[PDB]
């Protein structure tokens, strides 16, 4: 108890540990990461959980002592980028701060890549008022060589690497910047489920589509089924893809290319319906356009007026569908590959 | 006691009494220099109120009790002592629904002849107005103002370090991610009083916003146009007894589902519905107009149906209306002459909404 | 000289001990007015029945050691002592659930006659009873008791600061654009007694507020209106057809999406769920029960399996239906009887659901 | 003169010394007694292991030194002490994670023979263990233990001020309208040593609280059986050759959309998902795979290939007793149909029987 009043009283928490004030104080900071936490997708910020394990180097505080942080000096080294009592002090000189955060720290998120995305994040380190002519946080040891090969871990944690310059910080002519840029991976297989799952099979039931008869109206009766099947799943869209300023992802041009593509060949079957003996009406083509179209296709009562333009532009559409579930496919196969590759 | 840093901190704290305002004569009030430096507006979240913010904020007031004198000390020029220690303004927000989460940082500097330096972020949440009528075209215009909540004018007074024409165009360090991007920030000098005539002192930060509808336009209007240019032809390339039936009530379906997608991002508001809302509501009535039409002029009701006298006088009126826009035969033809005018209706709605999202485009493109 | 603002503050806190209630006769109780505007509603959680509201909160007692003649001090009429240098009441809130992200306000203005005045914003999370069974058309009342937490009458009593019909009209700051409108804030003071000799000082205001239902209306009223009403007039199509078929079958799968989302979009509480989600439920178990019907009616046509057997329960049944509503030709015979009840079931269930929205929105807008 | 409070104040703090335990002489106890009222269940977070309440805990411990003639102060009896100026008993709570944000009550009061009073509300927060195994209906079982701490008893004996009857049925102020509903608050006292040299003083606040099923029943478990019921009807109307692969997909779609509901609502632990996200995702798979089979059977009838015969004899022997060369390839797909059919028919038998089983267990309580 009495070991307490003897040191509080010459000890000063607004002054900087120095023998002379030239002197420049050091400071060092080893972060540790663990259970790496949400990250809101919107390009917004990301939350993880982290432990500080701040170390001091030089203090005036000389006789194991336990203190509460108010009895203390702790030098506020912050976050750059950052939004939303007992002390480990040795009488040798050296004390030690005990205590987990959450960065809940902003970022630029990629989205171009969902959901098999691999993206890059910073963590830098300043402090947000001292000048740092004399707080410099040059560190104890190298963090490069010991915490990339291994680490103590809905998202994956993968590489930690520091990097330090001099001369950084907008908030003031601060010489603290040791960034420590972090790269995570995410579980697609939920994502996967919800989303490439329920999608894939709306590619290849068109395709089983196009194998009724185009003049028949049972093929209308799908297409039509097909389009609400797309309302739903718009639905899934909205949900679970996130919003950036990018836009939607990749995986997303896709959906809306099928979905209009879909529409077209709706609007092809229907005007082939109208225009077969259901309802003909004798109709007569310009026959400009006709032999154009056909010599086109040349190279890779009121029957054969009608009959053979639906026919081939329905093989063309189908042509055209397969063209983009091939894409799709391309697609999917490039993005798991570059995420699995990290 | 050889460094004396201890002896001038002592020294500057040795009278000092933290509660008293630090002024030579209770007369003068003391002026605070505001700076406000916007970082990010993440997490607009719900449009019915709130707005999450993140700013980085400085105060400058000069301290007549920290005055002390050079070439006696340790020569020195710039002094940091706690935030705990000294005076400080009661400067807040009155939209200030949240304090959020950020750092108490101590230590403000005290400069030789007293000024003061605040610097500090501030991770905000305020309550403004949120016009949501022209979504996803939307420009916002919340205030963040700063007064000083208990002191009134001859207590505290506010000012800028720097002039409006500076903060306006100073986006520098804003991070130009997300959704929302900043477009403008207007410094304005209003006074307030509610109640009583203590006039209190009260600055207006109008910080105009812009949303990106990018993602918004390909998740939500390009397939809205699509069910747009599916019906234009549905309603006219389908004749009835055929599968109009089942074509009708799928796209009626998929409105109501438009009107679901839109629901769930749009939290409820004094405003009903964005515009396009509006529009989707009237092709769902259409819609269903146009599925009555078709059930009961044709099918069991008309045309299974035999020996049935349809009389009234719309063939007195179909020999003028069809004039001015252009029982089995009488039941076909009245379902042809209001199917078409469901088709004029539909094509002048359809109009309406390439015009309006076109309008709404320039508005939020010429902001 | 010392300044004057210091040399009273020195005065005033000299000697002087805080924790002790400022009277100079113990018998006489402290009174400590009290005074609300309400600025928002933040958010009304049916899940937890917890209410987030922001107000801006004052406090009026006397303290009668902060008492100085004008004549000295420069001729000071009012200070700003710090809020924790002084004796300040143990006025609460009794229904916090959770203290909330208040910012604190450092100072209070004593007058020279000991008046002191405490402005303070408060977030509240307050607990309330919440009962959604009219919504949308929603309209609650909500309690805020502010009482000691441990002072009696004999040492804290609690009154108004203005007249009762003024913090009823206020309406000044309030944030008239969300979900909820203020409809009024009824004050009223009763004297609460544990027991005999332990009577307790009490102040309750009543914030009665009602929700906005255009949106909801527009989200969700309007489409379960239209599909309920598509469904109706789609009874016309016969019911041996198989278009009637395609017809139930897609009907069947936009309206379980539809009613999949509007269940995760309406609220519940320990009551249950509101009286609009007793119809979709309704509706729901009549379009499976449609759908069955269709069921048994296309495997007698259909195929030739239902055409082998013959009815075995006989026409009784079938006979008091028809008398009430009022071998293949008797199974169709029985499909249209069943299909003509589910006409009408489906017709009171309609007018039912009809007459609920016309009385919930009668009941919303007299009071 | 000087003011009978002011006088007394100072009077009584001048020698009082806060640290210091108030019982004058160093033998006998200081009995604190104890009295918590549950006030409300605010947040279970089962995945972090957390329960958030709100009690009103409050203590009676009769100080020493705080006592006063009243014929000497004006006949006061009653004295308001700031909380911080005297001695206060340290006892906190052997399940502490985090002790939230709570009123700071400054006042407690003393009577003219030193009965101190100590009115605080507490939002607590404690570790239990949580299962949601039988959601939602699940009783769950978290203990509130209130300990020493520094104190080894024979300083500091915790005692109740009310018999553990009073304290259990504590709904007089409690929000019941909440999720969770408060069952019982049964206290017991029993004492844990470190050492066999003395052993400390602890109540053991068993808090059931058992979940309102009522909130889901509308979100999750009526669409659940409407979608089941749909599956069922879907797979008896159409067709198995029929046009029911666009039927198939869209009802595919929206029950995926019914899972992304239950996803965003479910709650999860380390232990794993509840008893009816079991269910959940057997109905997905069945769905998946008819919708499969019934696209390979109606691409191979409109390819136009009989038998691969590999298979037909222990269909029609086995396959068969559930209960033109593509018209065999068409009976096959048909055979394989109804036996997907019988399948879901029994799933869902299953998750019909289990519900009342898993709330017949809830009921129990
Ligand atoms: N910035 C608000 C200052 C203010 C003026 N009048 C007030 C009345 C109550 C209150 O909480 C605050 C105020
Ligand atoms: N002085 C008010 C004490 C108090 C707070 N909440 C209460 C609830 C019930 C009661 O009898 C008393 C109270």
């Amino acid at each position: 108890l009495r070991l307490s009043d003897h040191l509080l009283a010459n000890y000063k928490k607004g002054v900087r540990p120095v023998r002379d004030w030239r002197k420049p104080t050091t400071v060092s900071i080893d972060v540790i990461m663990y259970a790496i936490l949400n990250v809101d997708e919107k390009n917004q910020v990301l939350t993880t959980y982290i432990w500080y394990r701040q170390y001091w180097t030089d203090e005036f505080l000389q006789w194991k002592l336990s203190i509460p942080t108010d009895s203390i000096w702790v030098p506020d080294i912050l976050i750059n980028e950052f939004v939303d009592p007992y002390v480990y002090v040795h009488h040798r000189g050296e004390v030690q701060n005990y205590k987990p955060l959450q960065l809940v720290t902003a970022c630029s998120l990629d989205i171009y890549n969902f959901p098999f995305d691999v993206q890059n994040c910073s963590l830098t380190f300043t402090s947000w008022l001292h000048t740092i002519q004399d707080i410099n946080i040059t560190l104890w040891r190298s963090p490069e060589e010991v915490r990339s090969d291994k680490s103590i871990f809905e998202w994956e944690l993968l590489e930690v690497f520091p990097q330090f310059k001099e001369f950084s910080i907008d908030i003031s002519n601060s010489y603290a910047e040791m960034k420590f840029y972090v790269i995570i991976r995410r579980r697609p297989l939920f994502y996967a489920v919800s989303l490439l799952l329920p999608s894939i099979f709306l590619m290849v039931v068109d395709i089983v589509g196009f194998c009724l008869p185009p003049d028949s109206g049972e093929r209308v009766s799908f297409k039509i089924t097909l389009l609400l099947g797309y309302s739903v799943f718009l639905i899934i869209v909205s949900d679970t893809l996130p919003a950036t300023a990018i836009g939607t992802p990749l995986i997303g041009v896709y959906f809306v290319v099928c979905m209009a593509l879909l529409v077209i060949s709706l609007a092809e079957t229907i005007f082939i319906v109208r225009l077969v003996h259901k309802q003909d009406l004798q109709r007569p083509v310009p026959d400009w356009l006709r032999h154009l179209v056909l010599d086109r296709i040349a190279w890779i009562e009121v029957a054969r007026d009608w009959l053979r333009v639906g026919y081939v532009l329905d093989r063309l559409l189908f042509r055209i569908y397969l063209l983009a579930v091939l894409a799709y496919s391309i697609t999917l196969v490039t993005l798991w590959s570059i995420w699995h590759s990290s």
